[PDB]
């Protein structure tokens, strides 16, 4: 019966129709895919040998559509419409910024969780999936070590737990030993005895491996868990969630690397942190947000077949990960990593931008990089999350560098 009725469109905020289903003369129904390539991955498709992804499959009740035993009139009620919350000059420029790399880029409201970009490379076109590493989602259904974005949490969690301050002074040597093993900065360098939002800006893992070890295993998990960890994110589309250990297995030397994002552990649970790009957009979008953790949606709206508004998304908090005096700090200590430190690749002239950067080394001696960030910094109105893969490329900051371009355009959007 299905293929004589019409499946709902999918369209774009700003009103770009992405998915379509046109009538034969078969009377059946044909699924177009119009500017096809553009979102593809979050459009997704229902495939018999590829699989279902994105809002094809996640919102197939609705477009689907729920006397019948009459074929003929079949036709008599077309599925709904969605209306998503992505902006497609907003998406051209996420899509813009990877061409030529593999990675993923998540652009969000900080204030609602609403998902204004998402794109991952490589992409594929819907024209190929009628042929025979495209397929995968990296903003969320690939899990990525965070390496130095993930100090965001431990910052947070330190700060949280009155176990520190900004001006707080570490020492901040080339190695140390902790728990037995070894913690190194950035190529062993030694900074000497600075403040805690000076080792924040220059991404010193020694400095930051203290803290968490300060903290505690319990702490860090907690944390990690109050902003998204173990949660499938997403009111309206799947993620996989982001891993952290039972804090109960931990070692200390496991909590010190854990804390600095690198996920070293040998134990029944996962090792972690492990992490979605759309997981590190949310924790950058509840630091913006006064430390109000949303869960993030991609749809707007539901449209009946004659355009009528059926349901509209409602914005939801999945909690208060941190006091809004610590999510200020946070932010501060943020607005340091562009302005002096390892994020100065994120400048954009007239505009603050705060970010963190990350580095992790993965199999094979490759290498990803990594941004979170938003703007402006007084009043945020976007969140970015970033990563770009190395495979055998040194890639070293370009996270940041595209992270701050697609802030810059993004705002320029918003101001139009
Ligand atoms: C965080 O990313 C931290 N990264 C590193 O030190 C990386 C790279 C350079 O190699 N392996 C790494 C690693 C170590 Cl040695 C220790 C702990 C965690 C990791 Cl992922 C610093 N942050 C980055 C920047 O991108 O923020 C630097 C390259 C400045 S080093």
């Amino acid at each position: 019966k299905s293929a004589y009725v019409q499946r709902g469109a999918i369209i774009t905020s700003d009103g770009v129709t992405l998915a379509e289903s046109v009538k034969q003369d078969d009377g059946t129904y044909v699924r177009n895919y119009p500017h096809d390539g553009m979102a593809s991955h979050t459009v997704g498709y229902i495939s018999t040998q590829y699989g279902t992804a994105g809002i094809e499959s996640s919102m197939n009740e609705t477009l689907t559509g729920h006397r019948s035993a009459l074929y003929s009139m079949a036709g008599i009620t077309t599925g709904s419409s969605v209306v998503l919350t992505i902006n497609s000059q907003m998406q051209a420029v996420a899509e813009a910024a990877l061409q030529g790399y593999s990675g993923s880029i998540v652009v969000m409201d900080p204030s609602t969780g609403a998902v204004l970009a998402k794109a991952s490379s490589p992409s594929y076109t819907h024209a190929e999936l009628g042929t025979i590493s495209q397929l995968v989602d990296r903003t969320t259904q690939a899990l990525y070590s965070p390496g130095s974005s993930f100090k965001t949490v431990t910052l947070a969690a330190g700060i949280d737990t009155h176990k520190t301050t900004l001006d707080t002074t570490y020492s901040a040597p080339g190695t140390m030993e902790i728990g037995g093993g070894t913690i190194h900065n950035y190529a062993n360098e030694d900074m000497g005895t600075i403040p805690l939002r000076e080792a924040f800006a220059r991404s010193s893992n020694t400095a930051l491996a203290q803290l968490g070890v300060a903290l505690g295993a319990d702490n860090l998990v907690s944390y990690a868990r109050a902003f998204g960890y173990g949660t499938a994110l997403g009111q309206d589309f799947s993620t996989t969630p982001s891993l952290m250990p039972n804090p109960a297995e931990m070692t200390t030397w496991e909590l010190a690397w854990a804390s600095c994002g690198l996920p070293v552990g040998e134990h029944a649970s996962p090792a972690g942190p492990q992490t979605t790009v759309m997981q590190n957009a949310v924790i950058a979008a509840a630091i913006a947000n006064g430390g109000v953790v949303m869960n993030p949606y991609i749809v707007d709206r539901v449209l009946s077949p004659e355009g009528a508004v059926v349901s509209t998304t409602s914005p939801k908090s999945l909690g208060q990960a941190v006091s809004a005096d610590t999510a200020a700090q946070v932010r501060e200590a943020m607005l340091g990593v562009v302005e002096s430190g390892t994020g100065m690749g994120a400048r954009v002239p007239g505009v603050k931008i705060a970010g963190k950067t990350g580095t992790a080394d993965v199999e094979n001696g490759n290498f990803n990089s990594f941004f979170i960030g938003f703007a402006p910094y007084d009043h945020p109105t976007l969140v970015v999350s970033v990563v770009i893969e190395g495979n055998g490329e040194n890639v070293l900051g370009y996270g940041a560098q595209v992270g701050g371009r697609v802030l810059a355009q993004c705002l320029n959007i918003q101001a139009l």
